[PDB]
């Protein structure tokens, strides 16, 4: 599996490989936020990050990860649409070349500069790979950076992927506190649906963040200098690693606010 974010491997390709690419609830989607209704059921949201525990940061050849050490509930996202409890894993970006453009999910069609997904898995099924053969599987986590002011609480994930700039490259990422990447509000949107990379598969409860955090141009651009290939390998900037918008067909967005 050679898939990627190129003309000749991206994903308009996919599906070829991972025909579950043109399945019923795939991921992400445009956030019609006039069509989105509050849904007063949904509990609130729960994220207990106060004991999370960063491990390394991956360069994967596809995006850069945040690995933690997931062997117990240290840091875990519960409540609002979720039954039961789920474990942060790792998070990572999806970025553009440009400003304009950069996130998976949009809303009213606008694309963001870039998304974060914090990854979490349902540990009534005991390990992830368990998790994403299961409907409800996976929590994903996602935030909306716009470029306007630094946000701190990234500075040491920027950092650091002068360290890990090619495809397998990796690093000791120790002592990271996610709190600081969220924004004040966890108002939210959610929707079931997939993994937006292979294998593509239909596990995720999504829960999307309306707030987006502002991070800086410069910030932005040194995500950029990272690259797709390997050490030793023609220069292939890491830049629109993220899928578009696929089809709603039969779900509804809701949210948890009016
Ligand atoms: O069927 C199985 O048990 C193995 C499944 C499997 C096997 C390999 C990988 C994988 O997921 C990779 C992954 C993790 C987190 C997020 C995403 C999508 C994104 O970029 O947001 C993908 C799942
Ligand atoms: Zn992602």
């Amino acid at each position: 599996h050679h898939w990627g974010y190129g003309k000749h491997n991206g994903p308009e390709h996919w599906h070829k490989d991972f025909p579950i690419a043109k399945g019923e609830r795939q991921s992400p989607v445009d956030i019609d936020t006039h069509t989105a209704k509050y849904d007063p059921s949904l509990k609130p949201l729960s994220v207990s990050y106060d004991q999370a525990t960063s491990l390394r940061i991956l360069n994967n050849g596809h995006a850069f990860n945040v690995e933690f050490d997931d062997s117990q509930d240290k840091a875990v996202l519960k409540g609002g649409p979720l039954d039961g409890t789920y474990r942060l894993i790792q998070f990572h970006f999806h970025w553009g070349s440009l400003d304009g453009q950069g996130s998976e999910h949009t809303v009213d069609k606008k694309k963001y500069a870039a998304e974060l997904h914090l990854v979490h898995w349902n540990t009534k099924y005991g390990d992830f790979g368990k998790a994403v053969q299961q409907p409800d599987g996976l929590a994903v986590l996602g935030i909306f950076l716009k470029v306007g002011s630094a946000k701190p609480g990234l500075q040491k994930v920027v950092d650091v992927l002068d360290s890990i700039k090619t495809k397998g490259k990796s690093a000791d990422f120790t002592n990271f506190d996610p709190r600081g990447l969220l924004p004040e509000s966890l108002d939210y949107w959610t929707y079931p649906g997939s993994l937006t990379t292979p294998p593509l598969l239909e596990c995720v409860t999504w829960i999307v963040l309306k707030e987006p955090i502002s991070v800086s141009s410069e910030q932005v651009l040194k995500f950029r200098k990272l690259n797709f290939n390997g050490e030793g390998e023609p220069e292939e900037l890491m830049v629109d690693n993220w899928r578009p918008a696929q089809p709603l067909k039969n779900r509804q967005i809701k949210a948890s606010f009016k």
